[PDB]
DNA sequence: TGGGAATTCCC
DNA sequence: TGGGAATTCCC
């Protein structure tokens, strides 16, 4: 059967939500397989065709049962944090380049929600789905739906009420919903809408991105028991971890853990730890190996620094 | 003729402003001379008597046109912001043991404000002084209030805005003012106002407690230009600098700067910089010094940290 | 408490 | 497609 599948995935970690106060992104959100050499952006074809249609991209949560978030995508064919785009009639792959998430407060998140939930149910932005299991009986787009009742508004509420409470500000999904052309003109024959991979807010303390900017010593004795002050970037002193390593590739690599208690973390931009113990013993001559700094929560890591063990 | 006298000011610095998510402050603004288990308040004095008396105080601005500060003193005898006293029937001498002082939001500055001008005229309590001339009418024959009027709403308003586009909500200032009575229970003989110290929120990032952690290096060759990693609480890399002193007789002795820029300072909790020589090297036998930062602004200092420059 | 860190904002 | 700090809030 006809069906809406995503090409370029978006990127999970390293973009940044902004508050409306910091000012546009510079660029926008990245695909998985970007980088400098050659960058790019989250992409999604409508497969077996079924008539020149719209896509619409939404922000949903990342947890059990995927609901609506309350950030909002920021972009030129975006509104109310609904972007609307449409396939047209011979190329049915579509691009999503330039694609703001735009970060609420915590004191805005009811009030943005219930709103969102309230547009989703009259715009038929999978209302069942989304808002509450029970609602909105059914989709389409805008020939077959209108304002709401009473009950209805307040399943919203009950629903924005709960929902506010169980919302992570830090992780974000993309949903992408496809229309196929219904009777004449109308966009409605919505193919199963699919949920991307999360994305993680750089400026979040457990997505951020970890970096070394400059260690007291740069090299030591094979043993390792010298104590060194490393300066980084903001760090969370329960999850991080110093990581010595050797890349010999074929086989199993050399890997030693700097020594530190969470108390030598000082507010969260240095660590003054000792070095470890190099290949077991050793006697060897000037050996290099690699520092970084990696989160034992999700084994992320920081770009390496060159150390150098000296024999005694 | 009667005057206001502050006896004991208020501890102009540290003394840390709670919002009203924090609770107490635990004890109570204390005064230029509160040793711990030695406890002294802010205190002033009636003099040339007035007969009983209250009097109120009322938090204001550090600024080149004292007014209104939006933040406000809490504490038992103390309502809205304003703390009323009976200025006992034969004491005269009166203290305020308690005072807090609460943190507005800058998002709730407008209101807060606007309501503490509005509640200062319906009351007397300054209202040409701290508010606008425009309403220095306000007391007239009112059994103790008014009822605003046209502009008397107005101008409230506008004040409020162009008032708090001005205000720092770092620093308070407290103004005592003195009520006399006369026929039936008036108490509204007025005395010119007393305007107390500067106090700055040590929670301010630029009046809190300088303190060394940790040191990289803790002595030296006297022939200074090593560097040395300083572990620190928050200071400003454009108003930091470390001072290697000791102690002597009477005249300028030993004094030296530490050598570093502001980039050098790490996110605020971390120095990285190159020591002093002694005012020689020519000399034997090794020479304690102590280190100590300072804010270049003030002076404000940290309790030192044991140095030793060594010969050879 | 107040020692610390999460959250927001500023160029 | 950053860098760096100031503001609130927790417990």
């Amino acid at each position: 059967g006809p069906y809406l599948q995503i090409l370029e995935q978006p990127k999970q970690r390293g973009f940044r939500f902004r508050y409306v106060c910091e000012g546009p992104s510079h660029g926008g959100l990245p695909g998985a397989s970007s980088e400098k050499n050659k960058k790019s952006y989250p992409q999604v074809k409508i497969c077996n065709y079924v008539g020149p249609a719209k896509v619409i991209v939404q922000l949903v949560t990342n947890g059990k049962n995927i609901h609506l978030h309350a950030h909002s995508l920021v972009g030129k064919h975006c509104e109310d944090g609904v972007c609307t785009v449409t396939a047209g009639p011979k190329d049915m792959v579509v691009g999503f380049a330039n694609l703001g998430i735009l970060h609420v407060t915590k004191k805005k998140v009811f009030e943005t929600l219930e709103a969102r939930m309230t547009e989703a149910c009259i715009r038929g932005y999978n209302p069942g789905l989304l808002v509450h299991s029970d609602l909105a009986y059914l989709q389409a787009e805008g020939g077959g739906d209108r304002q709401l009742t009473d009950r209805e508004k307040e399943i919203i509420r009950q629903a924005a009420v709960q929902q506010t409470k169980e919302m992570d500000l830090s992780v974000v999904r993309l949903m992408f919903t496809a229309f196929l052309p219904d009777s004449t003109g109308s966009f409605t024959r919505r193919l199963e809408p699919v949920v991307s991979d999360a994305i993680y807010d750089s400026k979040a303390p457990n997505a951020s991105n970890l970096k070394i900017v400059r260690m007291d010593r740069t090299a030591g004795c094979v043993t390792g028991g010298e104590e060194i002050y490393l300066l980084c970037d903001k760090v969370q002193k329960d999850d991080i971890q110093i990581r010595f390593y050797e890349e010999e590739e074929n086989g199993g690599v050399w890997e030693g853990f700097g020594d530190f208690s969470p108390t030598d973390v000082h507010r969260q931009f240095a660590i003054v730890f000792k070095t470890p113990k190099y290949k077991d013993v050793n006697i060897t001559k000037p050996a290099s190996v690699f520092v970084q700094l990696r989160r034992k929560s999700d084994l992320e890591t920081s770009e390496p620094k060159p150390f150098l063990y000296y024999p005694e």
